[PDB]
């Protein structure tokens, strides 16, 4: 059942924002690790003595990575005289999440028609005002409310390349990297109670549960009217013997925050064959993978999708797969991104719910939870 | 003329080590773009609840990425009780660094026969003590003094694997990359007055002036006894026609700091094409190379050590090249490490001055400026 309330009109995810201490090492990290290109900039060489931005693109997928320059270089700015291209970046803000939180995502950003609409709506409707609503070149308006810890929801919405005051990056310096991946598929956050979490968001977004079909955690996913936004939160469950990952997320964390983000491939294969070249080669790891009787009780579980060569290919590269009532997940799981166990990646492929492809087809892996511990019974 | 003047026994460089917002990030951006293996570490894997660091290296040359975890993972702890394998560390100082200077080098770490006396006699000849002599698990001694701005030169010495508390990289995680690069040259600080800065720095070490042979910097090179230990130091002339990049430097950084790092090649020739390679997937860009008067100018200057060939491969790769009365060196320089214009690297090698070959062979290029800015009289 899907009510369909949200309370605005919400088009796609757009854009994630991390922040950064230096986002040029990261941007080329996470460049090469993941195979996407870079796509546009705003640094000093665009007159923007506030913050540097660089963008990496793959398919939809759009990443930007922030950093903050010196406060000296712009001292003599005020607000309406800014040379930044986001006008909600402060530079105390930025350096106080990085040390608070380390490497990590600042903004969730979407889609929508209306970018001032969508904040006022969410404002009256409880969401706590981050950064208001802000016309940029009379042609993108930009406005953040808060989603949880020091994450930011953030509405992007334009009239009629990224935003404003960013450019095109140099034929020589983007060099065509393509993985595989191509949007986000969700964005995941962790919190110490789940009720709260949910009631609030919930609350200004109209986002409605997302239906899903003891291992440390409880979650409940919320999605826009066509569930193509797709906002997963997780709680940890104290008392149990391993002790919850969420629990052990918030303490390195410093308290709530995304945990990871799932990025849809067009070949989950391909895509990790890439990803796995360059693991101990400057891109990321992956977490390890499940014993070889996972795949073989994959035959009774989706035999009738996966062939027998699709089912080794899945041995070969680490691959979990979890199906819904409606279709099937591939996924697997990269070992944290920066210093801190907290945020990882998700690569993800579904199959099935053609209609396009709807929403969350297959659901999110809940399964993998009892077929991993189950599984992971084989010694003997 | 050389005084062999040293105030203690001085071997080699180290290591250097840069202070990071995210260690993980910048470690494997480096890895990947200079050829250098993850070596060690030591981290939370390794009980180390205060920092996390991680070890690159290329046959001598050993680059060290370090950054803060939460200062709540070990509020519990006090200096006797640390977990850190860095005792000099502080979270309060890493993250004032990085916030204040970006990405940058921390430490010039070079050998001594014996840190605590290094130490003692550095300070009893106008050091400023930064962190006091530390003996790690009976094995080694670490001490460190101000350098200049906030880098601090860190005497280590050893009775008999880099620290103690450091564990090797297990073979899966560490892949052999090598692109030739050897050992640390020389570490070039900016400063606002040179006099005052080389007075101090001669003041507490006993190196001497390390002899050579208008564009906006004057400098001096201070040298150990066997002049293996060479830190050049710039400062700024201001009033000229293009703004001194000098003075540049100090405003992006917001004061003193390492400028650039000189990485010795065994084949810069392969260096730079295994660099030149990776630059827009993950690696480092290199500054714009000279004209190709320059690399016809170049028979005449150096056409008795370098072939015809040779100087073509320099023009293929970029290769800058200045001669001694002693030797002759290649040289080329990265664009910035980070966001801000601050620090570079630059790879070198030396040709000549054998006797094992002699430090500085062939200079550092100052014969480079007028040869560039004459070449790059080619518009006609
Ligand atoms: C995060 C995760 C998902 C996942 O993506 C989602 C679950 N719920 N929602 C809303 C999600 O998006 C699915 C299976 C597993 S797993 C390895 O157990 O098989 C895991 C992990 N457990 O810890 C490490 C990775
Ligand atoms: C830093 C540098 C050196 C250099 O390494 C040293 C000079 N003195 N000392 C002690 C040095 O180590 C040599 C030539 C050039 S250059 C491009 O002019 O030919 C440059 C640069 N100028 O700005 C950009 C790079
Ligand atoms: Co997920
Ligand atoms: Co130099």
């Amino acid at each position: 059942k899907n009510p369909k309330s949200d309370k605005f009109k919400v088009k796609r995810f757009h854009h994630i924002e991390f922040w950064c201490g230096d986002a040029t090492n990261v941007a080329r990290r996470f460049s090469w690790g993941l195979g996407m290109r870079f796509s546009a900039k705003s640094d000093l060489s665009t007159g923007n003595m506030v913050h540097a931005s660089y963008l990496l693109t793959s398919g939809d997928l759009r990443f930007l990575f922030t950093a903050p320059y010196s406060p000296s270089l712009s001292a003599g700015e005020i607000k309406p005289t800014t040379t930044a291209s986001i006008p909600s970046f402060d530079h105390g803000s930025c350096r106080s999440f990085f040390s608070s939180h380390g490497l990590g995502v600042r903004a969730v950003a979407i889609e929508v028609e209306d970018a001032e609409s969508a904040f006022s709506i969410s404002v009256a409707n409880g969401a706590i005002p981050s950064s208001p609503p802000i016309v940029l070149n009379e042609a993108v308006t930009i406005a953040e409310v808060k989603l949880y810890g020091d994450v930011v929801l953030r509405y992007v919405s334009y009239k009629a390349e990224f935003l404003p005051g960013f450019e095109r990056v140099e034929d020589a310096s983007s060099f065509p990297l393509d993985y595989g991946i191509r949007r986000l598929d969700h964005a995941v956050g962790n919190v110490p109670e789940l009720g709260p979490a949910l009631t609030y968001v919930a609350g200004f977004t109209g986002f409605h549960q997302f239906a899903e079909f003891e291992s440390g955690l409880n979650s409940a996913v919320l999605a826009s009217n066509d569930e193509m936004v797709l906002l997963p939160i997780n709680e940890p469950v104290h008392g149990t013997k391993r002790k919850s990952q969420i629990q052990t997320y918030l303490e390195h964390n410093e308290g709530a925050g995304l945990q990871h983000l799932a990025l849809m491939s067009e070949d989950i294969f391909r895509t990790l064959r890439e990803m796995r070249k360059r693991s101990s080669i400057g891109g990321f790891d992956f977490m390890p993978s499940p014993p070889p009787t996972y795949y073989q009780n994959l035959k009774k579980r989706v035999g009738d999708v996966l062939s027998d060569d699709q089912i080794k290919e899945c041995e070969e590269l680490g691959i979990l797969v979890d199906r819904d009532d409606q279709g099937t997940l591939l996924q697997i799981f990269t070992k944290p991104l920066g210093d801190r166990p907290t945020i990882f990646i998700e690569i993800i492929q579904r199959v099935g719910c053609m209609m396009y492809q709807s929403g969350g087809c297959g659901g999110f892996g809940k399964g993998n939870f009892s077929e991993l511990f189950k599984s992971i019974e084989e010694y003997e």
